[PDB]
């Protein structure tokens, strides 16, 4: 469980992410696709994008980035009490999109990488540690739902 002080570090930097949701969303998805190409193959809607320039130019990719970060933000602001938000997400990602938990670890790494690039002064070691913990909590709760449904993996 994150302490109140750790949640404050997470939300203080998230308020900055919200100043440019679309720019952030885009950098995250691109970092994910370049670092872990197998992840792009899960998106029939983005599979045709081959280069980073092509990814940067896609307005549809930018729109999905806002969708991803908006959902994540609603979860983070619940400070661990995210049962109602997390459930629909685990169900669709496990049963409809077939996303293994490992890919959720990959996007977590991408989020941390981007926050670090864009907000050095608001993202020192202490904030990076709190953010990692918040993302691990998210994965842990989703992994439990996956197990229930028969998808742990
Ligand atoms: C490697 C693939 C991958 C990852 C790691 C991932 C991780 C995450 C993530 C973790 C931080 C968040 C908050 C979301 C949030 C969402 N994802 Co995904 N998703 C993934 C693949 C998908 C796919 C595929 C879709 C459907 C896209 C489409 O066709 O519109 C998707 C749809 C969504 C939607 C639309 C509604 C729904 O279908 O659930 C939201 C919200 N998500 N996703």
């Amino acid at each position: 469980v994150l302490s109140e002080g750790e949640w404050q570090l997470v939300l203080h930097v998230w308020a900055k992410v919200e100043a440019d949701v679309a720019g952030h969303g885009q950098d995250i998805l691109i970092r994910l696709f370049k670092s872990h190409p197998e992840t792009l193959e899960k998106f029939d809607r983005f599979k045709h994008l081959k280069t980073e320039a092509e990814m940067k130019a896609s307005e549809d990719l930018k729109k999905h980035g806002v969708t991803v970060l908006t959902a994540l933000g609603a979860i983070l602001k619940k400070k661990g009490h995210h049962e109602a938000e997390l459930k629909p997400l685990a169900q669709s990602h496990a049963t409809k999109h077939k996303i293994p938990i490992k890919y959720l670890e990959f996007i977590s790494e991408a989020i941390i990488h981007v926050l670090h690039s864009r907000h050095p002064g608001d993202f020192g070691a202490d904030a990076q540690g709190a953010m990692n913990k918040a993302l691990e909590l998210f994965r842990k709760d989703i992994a439990a739902k996956y197990k229930e449904l028969g998808y742990q993996g």
